[PDB]
């Protein structure tokens, strides 16, 4: 009868349960690491769902693969399965779509679709504090980027040019890197000298002169402890009780401390002016429903703000130095620029005279073609999601990545995508626009549509509202490197590989060039000990 194997059925779970250990934790690995070969062998079965990327090891997925190399990655996807396909990555399913229609997929997705905070605020709420940029309602986001984007305007660029090219000719006088009143001639990291340039040139301008002079002591040690809680670890273990993550916790509250002291002392003295971000948000940090934002969360959106802009600019300029370190001609070609825009260098450098330096501004353009300093761009999927021209369905509780710095890349969009060329934004050389009809999310206007080959600064209500602060920066900064310097390379070295392990797609370190003085004799001015 049927009864009989009813009982062995119970037998066999009795006998079971009875293995030798050896045995039973043998089989604790080998029945979820051969489930999850028959769930993925299922899998492909559905038409309703982009083919999914085989993997080995249960949970991880392609961790490995993508974690260390993604673009050659998704290229090989891309061979296979077309520009949809989905992989497994530390627990999640991540569903790729490659290519400007991936783009518009995702960027502009319906708010109720998707959810960029549900994806990233176990990453920076750690980092920046409660209560702001993914600690919070999409609609306070939106109003936060427009309180930010308020003190970036045009007369402020004109006021932060001066103050960024004092820290610029301040770190040359003044670095142990550089020296340039007593060497000549001497070697750099530029993985050491331009973090530390960002951060002496976006502190000096947007939070202003008492907080530039805080990082000239051991004050300055906090932010490099804040520096390390921004890690992907942060993504699987935002929250271990080991000693990186308190020094990060302990940062960020004596950080978001010395600014609430700043901010506090400013109200208390009536002295609230226009002169950085800080005075900015305090005169202009209220909510549509009439919530004033608190002086922490003041403090923390400046944390977040200080942040973003540290990572992505700083392994900016890196690269344009190490493309820039092969390519005397390059250099040669931006220095004329130089003589003839500031008149011999007799001009004072302003932001009005920045914008007439449309190679150099090419420069950069190229750099964040070649080097998008962020590689993948997440969101959690909140609604199923039907993918259009296709059967495909992206179930709620899936991930959608977009990579526009894939894109960037295809020799389809850029001819030669992998050589650096300026001149191919020959009278192109705006840090982006838009090809036609505008939308507001609450930030001002931006591109409505997000099919651009080209998005270094994302598109949709989640787009970067840097971009012109992060020109500013890069171009004051290169304008004086220019001027002031040659480089090249030690013998045998040349342009390093990313690192794409790290929140950046930063140059693989130690990565190393050699400068010399255009003017051997030229000193710069100012006291010092
Ligand atoms: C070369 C420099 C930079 C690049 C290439 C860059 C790139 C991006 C990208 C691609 C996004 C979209 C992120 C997403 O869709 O998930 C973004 C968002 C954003 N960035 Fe930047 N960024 C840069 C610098 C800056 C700077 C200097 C600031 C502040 C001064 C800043 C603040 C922000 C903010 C507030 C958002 C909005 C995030 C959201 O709404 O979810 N970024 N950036
Ligand atoms: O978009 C960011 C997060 C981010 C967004 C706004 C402000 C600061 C940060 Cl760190 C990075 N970023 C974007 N612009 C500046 N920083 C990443 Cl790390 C990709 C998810």
């Amino acid at each position: 009868i049927v009864g009989e194997a009813l009982e062995y059925v119970n037998i066999g779970l009795s006998h079971f349960l009875a293995l030798p250990l050896a045995q039973r934790i043998s089989l604790i690995i080998i029945i979820p690491f051969i489930y999850n070969i028959v769930w993925q062998l299922l899998y492909s079965l559905r038409k309703d769902r982009p083919p999914l990327v085989f993997y080995w090891i249960p949970w991880v997925g392609s961790a490995v693969v993508y974690g260390m190399k993604p673009y050659e990655f998704f290229e090989e996807c891309q061979k296979k399965y077309g520009d949809i396909f989905s992989f497994v990555l530390l627990g999640r399913v991540m569903t790729v779509y490659l290519g400007p229609k991936g783009h518009e997929f995702v960027f502009n997705a319906k708010l109720a679709d998707v959810s960029a905070e549900a994806a990233y605020a176990h990453l920076t709420t750690p980092v920046f504090g409660k209560g702001v940029i993914y600690d919070c309602p999409n609609s306070r986001l939106m109003e936060q980027k427009k309180f930010v984007k308020g003190a970036l305007t045009k007369e402020a660029f004109k006021s932060y040019v001066p103050l960024i090219a004092e820290e610029v000719y301040k770190y040359f006088r003044d670095s142990k890197n550089f020296r340039l009143n007593e060497r000549t001639t001497g070697t750099i990291d530029v993985m050491v000298t331009q973090p530390e340039m960002t951060i002496f040139t976006a502190s000096r301008s947007l939070l202003g002169k008492e907080m530039r002079a805080k990082l000239d002591t051991d004050f300055a040690y906090l932010y490099s402890d804040l520096d390390k809680g921004f890690t992907p670890i942060n993504f699987v273990f935002p929250n271990l009780p080991l000693e990186h993550y308190r020094k990060r916790d302990h940062a960020q509250k004596a950080i978001s401390g010395t600014y609430m002291s700043l901010i506090k002392e400013r109200r208390k003295n009536n002295d609230i002016q226009d002169r950085d971000l800080i005075d900015s948000l305090m005169k202009n940090s209220t909510y549509k429903d009439g919530v004033k934002m608190t002086d922490q969360e003041i403090a923390n959106l400046l944390i977040g703000v200080l942040m973003g802009g540290q990572h992505t600019s700083a392994a900016t300029s890196a690269w344009i130095l190490l493309h820039l370190a092969e390519r005397p001609d390059v250099q040669q070609e931006l220095y004329e620029e130089q003589m003839r825009v500031l008149d011999g260098g007799k001009k004072e450098l302003t932001y009005d005279l920045l914008q007439e330096m449309p190679l150099l501004n090419q420069t950069i353009k190229e750099t964040l073609r070649m080097h998008h300093p962020l590689h993948s761009l997440f969101r959690k999927v909140m609604k199923d999601m039907h993918v259009p021209n296709t059967s495909y369905v992206i179930p709620a509780g899936y991930h959608v990545l977009v990579s526009p710095g894939y894109t960037h890349l295809r020799d389809e969009y850029f001819p030669n995508a992998h050589q650096f060329n300026i001149h191919r934004w020959n009278n192109d050389s705006a840090s982006s626009y838009s090809v036609g009809e505008e939308v507001d999310y609450g930030f001002g206007a931006i591109s409505k549509g997000v099919s651009s080959p080209y998005l270094p600064f994302g598109g949709g209500r989640h787009r970067c509202i840097g971009e012109h602060f992060a020109y500013c920066q890069l171009g004051v900064l290169m304008s004086i490197f220019i001027r002031t310097l040659k480089w090249h390379y030690p013998e045998g070295k040349t342009v390093p590989p990313p690192d794409f392990t790290s929140m950046v797609t930063l140059p693989t370190g130690p990565a190393k060039i050699i400068w010399e003085k255009r003017n051997p004799e030229q000193k710069i001015g100012g006291r010092h000990h």
